[PDB]
C-alpha cells in the first residue's frame, strides 16, 4: 500500500499527494533521476516528479513502488561485485579513517578475520570492512546480495551478513515467494526485460552503478514488480569511456560487475522454478 505505513508499523518521508514518497536529496541521485527519466530505463526506476522544500530541507518526490500492492511482500538485493567508490582506496591510503563501529561488527561475525593491528587499533578502514562484507556474503563470487525482507505479517529481517552460496541465496527467495508459481514468472519476465534495457541503456554504458538495489515487490493477489533504486553513488565516466558491467573490477578501470549480478539472480530464479 505504502513504505510510510510500514515505516510507521531516515531519508525517508510521507508525502502530501496519494502514491508518492520523500527521499532526502542528495546531489549525484538528484542528477541520476533526471537524466534516468528521459532514458530507455525510464520505466525500471520510480517515477521522479522534482524536489520539495520541507522544513528547511530539500526531498526527492518518488512514486510510492508499494502503492499498488495489497500488502505487499518486499525483498532489497544489493547489485554489484563492488559497493564502495574507488576514491575511498585513495582516501584510506593519504588520510584514514579509523572505523570502531565496523570493527565491532566484524569481530561479531568472525573473531579472527581483523589483523593484530586492527586489534590493538579496535578500528578500520570503510574500505576495508566493505571487501569483507563482500566477500562473507554472495557480492564478491556471485555479484549481488540480498540485504532484507519484509513480509505481509509485519516482520522484518536483515539477518543476511552471511548468505554466500548459490543454494543459500535460492532458499531466500523459495521462503520469500512462498510457492506462488505466478510471483515467481513475473519476477522472471520482468528481469529479462529489465536485462534487455540495461543492454541497450545509454545511461547504463556511461555510468558506474555503485550501491544501487533491486526492489522486489509481491501481494497475495499475484501482482510482481521490480526495480532499480538508490542512485546516491552513481557517477559518469570521463570523456567518451564505457564499462561493460561484467568484466572483473581493478583498481582505475571503474568496473561495478552489475551486469555479472543480474546474469546470476536470473539464473538462481529460472533454477529455482523448475525446482
Ligand atoms: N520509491 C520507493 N518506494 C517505496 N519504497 C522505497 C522506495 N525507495 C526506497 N524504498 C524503500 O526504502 C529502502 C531504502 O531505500 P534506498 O536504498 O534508496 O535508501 P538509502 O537510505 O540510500 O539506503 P542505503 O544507502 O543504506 O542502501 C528500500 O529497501 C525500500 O524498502
Ligand atoms: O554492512 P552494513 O549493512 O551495516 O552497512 C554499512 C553501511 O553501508 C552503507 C551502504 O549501504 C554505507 O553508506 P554509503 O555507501 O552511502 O557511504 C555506510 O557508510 P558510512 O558509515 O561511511 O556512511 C556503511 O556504514
Ligand atoms: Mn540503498
Amino acid at each position: 500500500g505504502s513504505h510510510m505505513s510500514w515505516v510507521q508499523l531516515g531519508s525517508f518521508k510521507a508525502a502530501g499527494t496519494s502514491g508518492l514518497i520523500l527521499k532526502r536529496c542528495s546531489e549525484p541521485e538528484r542528477y541520476c533521476l533526471a537524466r534516468l527519466m528521459a532514458d530507455a530505463l525510464r520505466g525500471c526506476v520510480p517515477a521522479f516528479h522534482g524536489v520539495v522544500e520541507r522544513d528547511g530541507e530539500s526531498y526527492l518526490q518518488l512514486q510510492d513502488l508499494l502503492d499498488g500492492f495489497d500488502g505487499p511482500c518486499v525483498l532489497d538485493c544489493k547489485m554489484g561485485v563492488r559497493t564502495y567508490l574507488e576514491e575511498e582506496l585513495t582516501k584510506a591510503r593519504e588520510r584514514p579513517k579509523l572505523r570502531k563501529d565496523m570493527y565491532k561488527k566484524m569481530l561479531a561475525v568472525d573473531p579472527e578475520a581483523p589483523t593484530e593491528e586492527e586489534h590493538a587499533q579496535r578500528a578500520v578502514t570503510k574500505p576495508r570492512y566493505m571487501q569483507w562484507r563482500e566477500g562473507i556474503s554472495s557480492s564478491t563470487t556471485l555479484g549481488f546480495r540480498i540485504e532484507g525482507i519484509k513480509k505481509a505479517d509485519g516482520s522484518c529481517s536483515t539477518d543476511f551478513k552471511t548468505t554466500r552460496s548459490r543454494e543459500q541465496v535460492l532458499r531466500v527467495f523459495e521462503e520469500f515467494v512462498q510457492g506462488d508459481e505466478e510471483v515467481l514468472r513475473r519476477y522472471l519476465n520482468r528481469l529479462q526485460q529489465i536485462r534487455d534495457t540495461l543492454e541497450v541503456s545509454e545511461f547504463f554504458r556511461r555510468h558506474e552503478v555503485i550501491g544501487s538495489s533491486l526492489l522486489f515487490v509481491h501481494d497475495h493477489c499475484h501482482r510482481a514488480g521490480v526495480w532499480l533504486i538508490d542512485f546516491g553513488k552513481t557517477t559518469p565516466l570521463p570523456d567518451g569511456q564505457i564499462l561493460d558491467h561484467r568484466r572483473p573490477w581493478e583498481e582505475g578501470n571503474r568496473e561495478d560487475g552489475y551486469l555479472l549480478g543480474l546474469d546470476n539472480l536470473i539464473g538462481i530464479l529460472a533454477s529455482l522454478a523448475e525446482r
